[PDB]
């Protein structure tokens, strides 16, 4: 297909409230930053819960209880359950919302790395929490852990509840870690691979970068995948409108990137997903509906999940 | 200056007026084209002359006596004068128009090569003029002709009288020609380097075309160059926002692409600026006036030129 | 086949007598020449014939009349004989040894070009006949002229007798007129695709240039190319070597570089087949046969030639 | 320097002694594969210790107590001690070896990552001692951990014992990390970068894999880092082939591949060294002796070290 899927990850993990008024914190928040996503041109809703009080990130399935039907009534959108939460969190209870809910799509990151956070600090100063300067700092010794066994157990879970997987894909490992999975018939085509670029402890940001992450998936996968970007900060939009322009989906978000200009803090998650929509249709491209990306990833459809 | 210089080459020599009602042909259509372009934020006009008869290219300075002043009248924007014209024609008769009206800007093709204009006798099989056939089965059997000793010619000619140049490069080795000069000593910088995809007899227009366009030309020239991408055909916007999504500049125009969506003519120069410009806007970018990209150029003054 | 094709170049019409007293000039020599060169592994003998009095180049097919049937009673490597000469000369007159001799391989260069051979003026000063350095300083104001009708006759007129091509490419627009040619069903499979690097009016000599030619020719052909490399002058073995050890074969030769080693003369060409072969032995590939190559190549076998 | 630096790893961590009866595990057998590794040009040797009861990695320095003094009175090679060891053991018992030895050199992992070991039990089925297989399955479960705090602590501690590194990099995010640290001055040139290919978990083996890892550390460091190449198993002498061809070190060793040639396991780590040369000397480039890496690499000199 020639339509563009826009994936908005509305809050995520990485970002602490006191960076920005913008970004979702309460059940409310995150409902109406997915509604006005999806309302925007967003097919897939990439979702994280926290808590309503203090924003910090939480995995417990009573989070997402309010805001999941509430968007499931208010848009087709797909939604997409993060498996990932906190790198800072631990494995099985990271898998209790997919597991749970079943959802049609979960995020699967593809293999164990650092994850540096630390250097947010030298922009952000003060914080309302206390939470959100350790949740930085601790970024420094600690490991986002996805082992061999770590994925093939999600991928053998979720996937035997129906629910396909956004595969995370941070560097050239990963895609290759993919297609061991993939070889030993542990996943099953098409592959939603959204290759990330620009965090630290993962590949950087520059459009050799892009190259590279395309032609090792086209070289693994061929034909049996679908290709989405994600640039972090503010690699958002340019990297998403390089790949954009030869065939590649978008991934947009607060989660990836407070920022809507230089300098300029987002609003709201569909103003995102506005500006990637003027490259979209400059290129004159069609942003793809929540049906058309259903049936371009192979997904089980809304009325098949426990919400 | 991460401000995108435009470039709109307004009629060129390769489309034939029987292949779009829109093509400009007479001094009018061409100064208002250009006008139009320009204050659509084109800062620069790449142009050529056609006989206001039949639309045949032709490179008498005669027929740039009307649309040159009436341009300079109405815009700032800077007039690039075309030292090929058609690779039918011979050199140095070639330079005439440069010679003559010592422009700003002049465009330098730098190396011999085919032009493959046949194929467009496969869409196209109706012709209003005789000519129009004949100059693109004749493309078959000819060679554009810019040998080292020509390219010296006009480096030394034209850039004698402050005229600088829109380095046409179709394909690697065009960079590697440039070096050489670059190395001799007869180039100097800032090079505006024009990497020109898509055209039968050059580079194709695959993402990875670009890419080794730009790292070539990064590692010969480093800060020394200014980047444009010129895409043929429907390659034009979606290789222009892979480069100004980049950090490249632009360039768009009916000589390019008679095309402003799939199957739908472009009308007017003016609609192509404004279709690359929603992309440049998506990006946050701003466009370069005609005074910021004779700073960004090193060019010598719209009050410079002999006309 | 994981077997390597050695292809060397004995003599070829670039470099002069001057610059090395090993460079084969009589048909003496030049059978010489070829013969050691395929008792050291090569397979396939690139030929030209020189004037034996001064050394010129010369497409006359009374100039090869001599040796090739002593190479051919001689070895069963197979014969590949010019279309190309020398870019002074002119096309159809090229053409006359490979049109007469009906040779298994003919060379065909894919794209007209310049060719500056003048910087080597800079190298070598002293000259024993007048001609040399007319034919290095006349190189800059030549254009090696194959244009779209030029290649499509020599395809058309060699093919016809069963003659198969090293096709040369010296850029990616060559490797695109190629597929232009190939999709028009005017060549058929496999492509003998010689990669040439180096050259000044050539793609360069970079591992990025290299890696380019690849991924375009895997493209664009898939499994239906052989892929050669030939690295100019002290890029040789280098170059040869990336390829060789991704797959690629490899030509080598005096027509191509005049050295062995840094500021050391090559006294045969057979020695540089032997350097190759050392790099080959090293990656525990083992040498094509003449039989070997003639099946990877689907030539017509050598007692099907005219001479 | 044209010279080539050729690191040999002898033994390391990965294979078990069941794969292979030329694998060296005990200190005379270590000192005696060091020893002859200098002898065919290894100028540098990188260690690891092995329990000589059983093989089994291990970290103590006790282990390392025979073989460095022997291996130093016996060559100038520089020693270089392994700061990984075994993915399965901790932290502070990686560093004793590096931290009281005090060697010139020390490796250093860059960025936390899964090791698929696993895959080998496909190959091998039966093992002497049952530490190997469960050494090999429990990859499948394990992070090889090295944090931005792990990371940090050894330049710190190491780096004030005038050690200096040889950067292993598995992939993209490895190189950005380093970069990471050059630009917090946690590290000064020149950067030792061994990039490694092959291994499930890193970066795959394939020629756009190497040239990505140099394009971008040469991005990144410009002419400030020293480039080794490391294959893995198969890919030893192809990978590290390319890379001696464009100007890079190499490393070889039975720590990194058990064959000497398909289906054929190298009876010495010297016969792999030799292996290399084949390809070194037919590139016409000779290999850098001890002194001379120690130039290249500004390391301390072979008696400031604690041993
Ligand atoms: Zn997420
Ligand atoms: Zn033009
Ligand atoms: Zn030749
Ligand atoms: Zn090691």
């Amino acid at each position: 297909s020639r339509k563009v899927i826009i994936t908005c990850a509305v809050t995520g993990a990485i970002h602490t409230p006191s960076m920005s008024p913008y970004l979702p914190v309460t059940p409310d928040e995150v409902a109406q930053a997915s509604i006005g996503a999806a309302e925007a041109g967003a097919a897939v809703i990439h979702l994280h819960a926290r808590d309503p009080r203090d924003g910090r990130p939480t995995q417990d399935p009573a989070a997402f209880a309010e805001f999941l039907p509430r968007i499931k009534s208010n848009t087709d959108a797909v939604i997409n359950l993060t498996t990932g939460g906190s790198p800072h969190m631990t494995v099985e209870e990271r898998l209790r919302p997919a597991t749970h809910y079943m959802p049609e799509l979960a995020s699967l990151n593809m293999g164990s790395m650092n994850f540096g956070l630390y250097p947010m600090l030298e922009r952000f100063k003060e914080f309302a929490h206390g939470w959100e300067r350790e949740h930085l700092e601790r970024s420094r010794d600690l490991v986002f852990k996805n082992t061999f066994a770590d994925i093939e157990f999600i991928l053998k879970t979720c996937g035997g509840n129906g629910t396909r997987f956004e595969f995370e894909c941070y560097d050239t490992s990963h895609l290759y870690n993919l297609a061991h999975f993939v070889d030993r018939k542990l996943a099953t085509p098409p592959f939603f691979v959204q290759t990330v670029f620009g965090l630290l402890g993962g590949i950087g940001p520059h459009p050799e970068d892009l190259a590279h992450m395309r032609r090792t998936a086209d070289r693994l996968f061929g034909a049996d995948y679908v290709w989405s970007i994600l640039g972090a900060g503010r690699h958002q939009i340019p990297l998403a409108s390089i790949g954009a322009a030869q065939g590649a989906n978008v991934r947009v978000g607060l989660e990836d990137s407070l920022w809507i200009a230089p300098g300029e803090l987002a609003e709201t998650n569909a103003a995102q997903v506005r500006k990637i929509r003027q490259v979209i249709e400059g290129l004159s491209l069609e942003v793809a509906s929540p049906a058309e990306a259903r049936t371009m990833l192979g997904l089980k459809g809304p009325q098949n999940v426990n919400f």
